């Protein structure tokens, strides 16, 4: 042991790990399809020819294409973020950690990373599955999936950049699970996808394709869902951008495949470094080249395929954090550092919203200031105004909303709202319950001893990994043991949803109740 | 492309056609039976033999044959309905037209043509499927299918002249479209058949032949339903004419056999002129050759099928015009021109009584007098008031009636009064809304902008549009977008039907009450 | 006659029986694995390869290892209860008692054996299945199982220990009355489990296994359930106590394998001995070696699978006892005899308390005093608190507690309280309706006339005989032709149960409240 596993594609060599006195089975690595490369640059993912003898599967495989953070650099709060391996068009491939010993028929996790649908890879410190399969004694996948422009470059119903690439590498990484998960002792029959920001949005994308529906059981939702600003490309920008990017590279034409052509033929670097061009101007929050409707993994706007129930029917489990806002603050907002505590002006807000909504009509940004500055004298007013702003529209609104509309038919979906800062966490209190770091408790980082999170925060990821461990297992995300709080069932009427806390988690209803008001009902229209 | 499909019974070319900067492949006149000629007049269609080669499939193909009206030479309002292109006993042909690029799994709609089963083709302009999968990318199905004497000559449970031959016509179309829609992208899992007037009534009793079941998914009824007067013929009156048609055409005999194999001689034009004269008297409104309980493709008398629940189950759209009735008064009401404002007299609309009520006992004909001269001194009083007798009696109230026997089963059910007058239409204004004046709307003609529709006009139907590809699609009329209103189920209790028309559509209740208990309650005893 | 069945493993002799004036087929002793010896000591049971010729089934099979009760040599109270046949290893064989003539397609009863997985065989005279067979026509099945650490040596996902072995004894039982039981005219559809005291949790636990969802259909849990205090073993115990008998018996180790080797060497007698020792105290309750969390049979702790509804839907019946407590008091608490009275003192119940609580904390047993002897000056006071502690906290709680979380996942359930003193008890009055004295109800001894239970017995047995029968068959415990009570349903809201007994049974409510509130929702906690 030497561990040897027989896929339907070949064997595969795991490597065994120590954790809290006990060993897990980890299997980095395993391509799950055939490197995209040159001629099969844009396409959609391609079968993987079954190879002869052993793939060693013992290290993290390459990230895909990207580019990196470098506000901070140095910096963990930012980095931490940033791919830790080497960076290539060839990154198909997904990491397996089944506990050991060998189980028999374990539920399996799927894990899918966020970052706007640019960047991200499944190797992150805070990705890591060898805690949940040791502590809940389930199989966690990971996979990597295209990126920016390379994973989402679309030109309608062309072949040859069809778009949603990434979002069918995430689907070819399912039907792997579903064809050999067997194998290690998973149960495909038992499998919930559970992702974060754009890795949430994905999941709930599956949700609507009809291709995933049978390659799943359930659903998480962390801070991320469809209907959110940034999570879908209308059909019209789509191809203003990818013909953008044609022009940025001397790549314009007549025959629509010869400009694919020609981009396949360029360095990545070069359409990486123009990515970030293809738009008039853009925001801390741009995801220049997403999801669109494709008419094949998106058969139809999502919004109305939500609006009219046409999505896999099954338990749902959505939330968001605190302060999702403030992170994106520092990305461009007049007046806010990482290191002062970021008090801004009246005159600075107004500034803050330009740069959050640049296309949006003057009156548009009115209704934004008079919505949410009007004070309840106090200095920080308008720094967390702006973030809430941000947070609201960005993601707890139409985080709500979605599992509103999805439970209208007849499903049961769980909120919880995340509430509490790492004690360990990089960047300054005033940017509070920063969005994305949940993920650490959820993988059970604090379980670690010797790591230095609380006392009260090894409890609390305990606490969590069990509630998300039994809603994967069994749909409920309870934690009956441990005389907890019951974690009740979000109906569209009464809209109640649970925090989540070190001192007293408590339940209560209507989350931003008078703040999503404007998000859903008065801002799509202005 | 050149753009071959390979159907399952031979290749056949399509031809591109441009649809608002946008492509959409057509074929036209595709074969799905066996030309029913000679031997096969008045048969149930045949089986198809696998032609070889390519069929090139790129003109409308044969209407089949019937009388013309004449009424008004040259007059668009009334020869916009005349077939456009030879008649022909050779007629079983059917139309494709998929969007470009050629789509996944797109949801078809079959269209069946209106004209009392005695006229209609599936060419006319008004029947035109470019724009729908152009616009909501479906794919459209059109099929011609034979009508009178040639389709639903009837001599009851005799092989030779089995009756509702038009009706197997259209079943084997559904055949057709189940066996290889997919070819061209088609879902045959979501198939939505819709017709009006004949065309509508056909649709229902496809939701209650056992043998089409299991060809479609949901149903639309535009202005008719089989429990109009006008829609199924008694058993005994299908053989009163197909015998009077034997005299009229020196065919009478002993061995019934012969009276067809006499018939099968005849020539087409010779039948199609006694036709008319099968009846002792007629009305604008005769159907002489209709849909017959022939104990085959009806089991049994209809009413009582949908009285006791014993049809398919699905959702369905049902609706009626705002001035169903005025089409028809020009077509020998005594007072009526399309020329002058058509006033009339109280003496007049006696007179008209008689003509649309020929058989009706003198007390039958007085109470439709009393109810509905009761007067609000105004001159057009007799006029509308005879208009809406025709509209309610024949469309209206069969209409609203089967829609709610229908969702008293437990379907939901949607209901439409369509009240806007085409800015184009050529015939007067007194008509109004005027029956089949939908139509255009419904495949969206007025999206085409150098076509002089008004743009309150090109909104709507690319609501109805919208509406109707939604409810083909997710069985539910929602246009979910432009802050609409929420089309209502239509309930047995409250019955709520949708206005469409240019100003605001609005949700309303128990549509023509008063009028439609005295049809359906009182009348039918007179 | 001379009987012969063929099984799909070989044939079987059976022997008729005279019972009541009729006959009954007898199959003891038929063989359902492969012995577990020398290398399969502590193994799951091996597949049974088939035999050659005919094997005469005519005798009860040797009863497994196990200690004997000897408290009160010579007493049939006690001794009633010991194993009746040689102990063996070899001991996996089981009964069918088919009735005749043979049936067509009889529902089929299994018996499972009580005795804390420690003591018992199917053999007991207490559970012939003869009279069942004769009176009310149906198939019983029952079989031996491995028990102490021979049946449950637990070493937590270690294929040589895997703990378990016993409950995989049964369910491998199960799958045999699966094979075969249709060609005895049973019929495999219609199978209800039914057990006592660890047979009852046995019953339980095969609810929660999916490896046994198939295998039967309704189950009925007399005196006992898993989540009773003494039924299921945390990993670690399960642990610390494969260890302790390792030392005990020199056979510490490095390779855990070889610990397993090294026992697999040792004398039965010589484990058999041990056992005992293996924990720090015990009780008069101990159940040293037990079902545990083996993420096979078990795939996860079952307070949790059956709080959040994991289990075969299906009716159930349980029910208790009226002195289930007593039957212990004399193997351990001071001042309790079986032959003086036992009044005992405030001094000598704080001494009992000891006892069976051996692990709890001071204040622990001093709200067990506080609870339980807040007295209504008589002198059994305390005894008869003692009885009823045991009674309550071991067996009636739990009893309870599982069937009312269980019909919350919205099964029909039915709940005894069973509160008849057999007149032929050989235990004294002050023991009162004990633990395990109604099996003999059960199985219809007080049928057999010349046996010396009243006539008020004979009814009873009768009519409980009839219930569950009719339970196994229809799911429903009515008696429905002599006029009786009818059996509500056991609703968690309103928890009626229905009392046993000679004189009249009666409906009632929420059996022992006060005192399950305090071992269910306070107890747990201290
Ligand atoms: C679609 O793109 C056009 C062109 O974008 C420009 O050229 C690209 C290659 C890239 O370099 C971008 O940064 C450029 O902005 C957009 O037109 C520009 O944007 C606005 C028009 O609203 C205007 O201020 C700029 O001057 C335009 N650029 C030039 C020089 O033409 C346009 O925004 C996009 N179309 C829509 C409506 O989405
Ligand atoms: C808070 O800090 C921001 C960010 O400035 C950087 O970090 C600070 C710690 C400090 O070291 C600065 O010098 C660094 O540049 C300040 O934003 C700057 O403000 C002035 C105008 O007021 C301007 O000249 C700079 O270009 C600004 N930088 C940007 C891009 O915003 C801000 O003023 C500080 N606010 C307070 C009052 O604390
Ligand atoms: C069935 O038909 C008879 C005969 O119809 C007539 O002959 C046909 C060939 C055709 O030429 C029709 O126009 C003729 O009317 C019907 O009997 C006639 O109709 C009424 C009787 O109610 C009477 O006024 C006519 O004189 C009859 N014609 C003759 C000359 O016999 C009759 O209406 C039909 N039967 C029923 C009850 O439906
Ligand atoms: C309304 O018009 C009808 C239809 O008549 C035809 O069209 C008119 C525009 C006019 O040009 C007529 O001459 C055309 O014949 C009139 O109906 C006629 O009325 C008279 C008796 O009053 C009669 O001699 C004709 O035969 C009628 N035609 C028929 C078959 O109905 C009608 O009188 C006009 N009504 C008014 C007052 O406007
Ligand atoms: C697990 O077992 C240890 C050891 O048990 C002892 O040795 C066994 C072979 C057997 O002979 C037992 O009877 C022995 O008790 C337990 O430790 C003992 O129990 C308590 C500690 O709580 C103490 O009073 C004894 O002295 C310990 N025995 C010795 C001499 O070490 C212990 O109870 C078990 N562990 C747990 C926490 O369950
Ligand atoms: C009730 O009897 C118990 C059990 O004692 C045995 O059975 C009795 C019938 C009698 O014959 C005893 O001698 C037998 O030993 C008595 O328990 C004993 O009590 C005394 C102390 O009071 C003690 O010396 C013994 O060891 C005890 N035995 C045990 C192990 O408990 C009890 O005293 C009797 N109680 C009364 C008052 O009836
Ligand atoms: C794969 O890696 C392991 C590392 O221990 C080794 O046993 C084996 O030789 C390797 N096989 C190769 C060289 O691919
Ligand atoms: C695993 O569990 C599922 C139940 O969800 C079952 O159907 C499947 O056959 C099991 N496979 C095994 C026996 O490991
Ligand atoms: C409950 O808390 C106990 C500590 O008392 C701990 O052992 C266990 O892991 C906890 N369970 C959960 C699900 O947190
Ligand atoms: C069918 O029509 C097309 C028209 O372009 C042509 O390409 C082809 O030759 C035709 N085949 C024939 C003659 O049937
Ligand atoms: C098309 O969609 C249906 C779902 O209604 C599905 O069952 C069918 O297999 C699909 N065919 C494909 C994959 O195109
Ligand atoms: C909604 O209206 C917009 C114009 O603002 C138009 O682009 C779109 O097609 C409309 N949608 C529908 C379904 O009418
Ligand atoms: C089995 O036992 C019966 C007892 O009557 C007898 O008929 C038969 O000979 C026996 N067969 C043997 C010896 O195994
Ligand atoms: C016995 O009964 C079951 C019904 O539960 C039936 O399905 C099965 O085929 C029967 N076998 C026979 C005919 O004995
Ligand atoms: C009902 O009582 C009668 C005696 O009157 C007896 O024959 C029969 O067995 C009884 N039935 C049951 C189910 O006890
Ligand atoms: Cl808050
Ligand atoms: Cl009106
Ligand atoms: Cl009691």
């Amino acid at each position: 042991d030497d561990i040897i596993i027989a896929t339907k594609n070949g064997k595969v060599r795991g490597m065994q790990l120590t954790v809290f006195g006990g060993t897990v089975t980890a299997f980095l690595g395993i391509p799950y399809a055939q490197p995209p490369l040159g001629r099969l640059r844009f396409k959609k993912p391609q079968s993987l020819t079954k190879w002869s003898d052993i793939w060693n599967a013992t290290k993290y495989a390459n990230s895909c294409c990207q580019n990196i953070d470098q506000s901070f650099p140095g910096f963990h709060g930012s980095e931490m973020w940033n791919p830790n391996t080497d960076l290539s068009e060839d990154c198909l491939y997904l990491n397996v950690w089944i506990p050991a010993p060998k189980p028999k028929n374990a539920t399996v996790l799927i894990w899918i990373y966020g970052g706007g649908f640019q960047t991200g890879t499944s190797s992150l410190h805070v990705y890591d599955g060898k805690f949940l399969a040791r502590v809940e004694r389930v199989i966690v996948v990971s996979m990597n999936y295209r990126v920016g422009a390379l994973g989402f470059l679309a030109l309608p119903g062309n072949p040859e950049a069809p778009g949603n690439m990434g979002l069918f590498d995430q689907q070819l990484a399912l039907q792997w699970v579903q064809k050999n998960i067997a194998a290690f002792g998973g149960n495909p029959k038992s499998v919930t996808l559970f992702g974060e920001s754009a890795g949430a949005a994905s999941v709930s994308l599956h949700l609507l394709s009809p291709g995933s529906h049978s390659l799943f059981t359930r659903a998480i939702l962390q801070s991320g869902s469809f209907n959110a600003p940034w999570a879908v490309t209308s059909l019209y920008e789509a191809r203003n951008r990818t013909l953008n990017l044609a022009k940025l590279t001397g790549c314009s034409r007549e025959n629509e495949t010869e400009i694919i052509k020609c981009l396949r033929n360029k360095d990545p670097q070069e359409i990486l470094l123009n990515e970030a061009f293809v738009v008039p101007y853009g925001t801390p929050l741009s995801v220049n080249f997403g999801p669109t409707v494709d008419g094949d993994f998106l058969t139809d706007m999502p919004d109305i395929l939500l609006e009219l129930g046409q999505f896999k029917k099954t338990q749902i489990l959505v939330g968001v954090n605190k302060d999702e806002g403030t992170a994106f603050l520092v990305y461009g907002a007049p007046g806010f550092s990482k290191d002062n505590n970021s008090i801004i002006t009246r005159k600075e807000f107004q500034e803050g919203l330009k740069i959050f909504f640049p296309g949006v009509s003057e009156f548009g940004k009115e209704s934004i200031l008079f919505h949410y500055t009007d004070w309840v004298q106090r200095p920080e007013n308008y720094r967390e105004a702006l973030g809430d702003v941000v947070g609201d529209y960005n993601f707890i609104c139409p985080a709500l909303e979605f599992t509103k509309k999805f439970s209208e038919w007849g499903n049961n979906a769980f909120f919880y709202y995340f509430e509490h800062r790492s004690s360990k966490l990089p960047w300054p209190e005033w940017m509070g319950v920063m969005h994305g770091y949940e993920i650490e408790f959820v993988f059970g980082l604090p379980l670690e001893r010797r790591d230095n999170y609380t006392k009260a925060e090894e409890i609390l990821s305990r606490s969590i990994v069990k509630r998300w461990a039994n809603f994967a297992k069994y749909g409920n995300p309870q934690e009956t043991q441990n005389n907890s709080t019951s974690w009740p069932v979000f109906k569209s009427t009464e809209q109640k949803y649970l925090t989540l806390n070190t001192e007293s988690t408590r339940i209560m209803t209507k989350l931003r109740a008078q703040q999503c008001r404007f998000w859903t009902s008065f801002f799509p229209k202005v």
